[PDB]
């Protein structure tokens, strides 16, 4: 079940190849090309599915990422700023996405607004290293987190839509 669910979600996202993190020079440059190629294909697929739900940019070195995600609930669109640093031991270690506006607003999060994913995500990433990159982190991590947490917080009146 888990294998098929993963394949269904990521099958048209380009797979990554290079085992390199931020300190790895020419190999990191190559890994970043794979990350941008995989991200842009994922964005294009999302537009085609009427689900263009995020934008990301990075600093020059590709070690700090930041952007926006959108979530629709009862037809209202919510926007959240997101950010993350790339761990030195990336891509073996997954980055920790922060949604700073929601810091302290849900239990499924650490101090600083770092999202807390279920335990299934970590071994899933681990089993796939170095094939998964940032597109997969969005598709398999942030995406499903929002689909649980955002509805909950709206229902509890913690998140209100600005008019």
């Amino acid at each position: 079940m888990a294998d098929e669910a993963t394949r269904r979600v990521v099958s048209e996202i380009p797979v990554l190849k290079t085992n390199a993190g931020p300190r790895d020079r020419e190999l990191w440059v190559q890994r970043l090309k794979e990350e941008y190629q995989s991200l842009i294909r994922y964005v294009e697929n999302n537009k085609n599915a009427d689900n263009d739900w995020f934008r990301l940019e990075s600093n020059k070195e590709g070690t700090r990422w930041f952007g926006k995600c959108w979530y629709i609930h009862d037809l209202l669109k919510y926007e959240f700023d997101i950010e993350f640093d790339i761990p030195i031991t990336y891509p073996t270690t997954a980055p920790e996405i922060a949604v700073p506006e929601l810091d302290g607003k849900t239990a499924k999060m650490y101090r600083g607004g770092k999202i807390c994913l279920t335990d299934h995500f970590k071994p899933l990433w681990a089993r796939n290293v170095p094939k998964f990159g940032l597109a997969h982190l969005m598709a398999l991590g942030l995406g499903p987190w929002l689909a649980v947490e955002i509805p909950d917080l709206i229902q509890k009146g913690v998140i209100q839509h600005k008019e």
